[PDB]
């Protein structure tokens, strides 16, 4: 019942080009199967399975995290909490097969960065090592976060996964892409305009919106504006709670600081729980296709 170490392995004899042909994939895909969720695409939900396969952590004893990829094993992917992340892990079933070498945590972790990254957000530095574990490492369900609390809670259920108000409100951010779908969530509606383009529009939206607190068709409440956006209360608490509306103002007026702040950030949320060792490889940082002229 100790804490368990998770020292990333690197997959045998792989380096940084043997993940940019990954990244590559991925990214291609991205690009042909465009039609998905009403032309938004699978940026947005590889981001949030990124997210929730990273999100079952707990500092206290090292469980759950990114790095045993359990997410393919039945409890996890049947969690509650994860309904419509099919959606991703079926996208990202060919990519496996054509790199079987590839851990599922390495997988999962990767094709939130480069869902990021080809929606034009911030470089994510990416480290690779992950291991997938027995199906008995599987987190129980429940360890993600509600959407309907305030900013109290949401303050201390991210201590959980040791990250501060300021990385918090960062993380958040992402709520600038896709949308909430009542049938996964209980919760309907995009939070923006540029639904597969990464930017600080969350932040904006929340202060320059004028919001209506409603109730959708699940019966649930739900902050809506006439321009046909949405923002769950969660989201919400950030302009309610004086510290977190600090925050949101900073990253409203500068996209620079938003980009860095989350690129630190989503990089730690999904390296939460891995020991890397001294002499492991240092962080990739993958050239997008435009970069690259692909
Ligand atoms: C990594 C960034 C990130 C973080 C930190 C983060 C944190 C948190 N999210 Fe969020 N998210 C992200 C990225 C991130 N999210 C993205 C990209 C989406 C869009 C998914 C899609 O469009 O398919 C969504 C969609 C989404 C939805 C709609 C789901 C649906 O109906 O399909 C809900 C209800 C929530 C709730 C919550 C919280 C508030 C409760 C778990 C929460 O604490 N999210």
């Amino acid at each position: 019942t100790t804490p368990l170490v998770h020292v990333a392995s690197v997959e045998k004899g792989r380096s940084y080009e043997d993940f940019q042909k990954v990244y590559n994939a991925i990214a291609l895909k991205l690009r042909e199967d465009d039609e998905y969720d009403n032309y938004i695409g699978y940026g947005p939900v590889l981001v949030r399975l990124a997210w929730h396969t990273s999100g079952t952590w707990d500092k206290h004893d090292n469980t759950g995290g990114s790095y045993g990829g359990t997410y393919r094993f039945k409890k996890e992917f049947n969690d509650p909490s994860n309904a419509g992340l099919q959606n991703g892990f079926k996208f990202l079933e060919p990519i496996h097969k054509e790199f079987p070498w590839i851990s599922s945590g390495d997988l999962f972790s990767l094709g939130g960065v480069t869902a990021v990254q080809e929606m034009q957000g911030p470089k994510i530095p990416w480290r690779c090592g992950r291991v997938d574990t027995p199906e008995d490492t599987t987190p129980d369900n429940g360890r993600l976060p509600d959407a309907d609390k305030d900013a109290d809670y949401v303050r201390t259920f991210f201590q959980r996964l040791n990250m501060n108000d300021r990385e918090v409100v960062a993380l958040m951010g992402a709520h600038a892409l896709g949308k909430t779908h009542l049938k996964n969530s209980g919760y309907e509606g995009p939070w923006g305009a540029a639904n597969n383009v990464f930017t600080n529009e969350f932040y904006l939206n929340l202060l320059n919106e004028d919001w209506k607190l409603e109730k959708n068709d699940a019966n649930n409440e739900q902050w809506d504006s006439k321009s046909g956006y949405m923002m769950l209360p969660t989201d919400y608490s950030l302009i309610q709670d004086p510290k977190y509306l600090s925050i949101v103002k900073e990253y409203a007026n500068d996209q620079d600081k938003f980009f860095k702040d989350f690129s630190k950030a989503f990089e730690k949320l999904l390296e939460n729980g891995i020991t890397f060792p001294k002499d492991a490889p240092s962080p990739f940082i993958f050239k997008t296709l435009e970069e690259q002229g692909l």
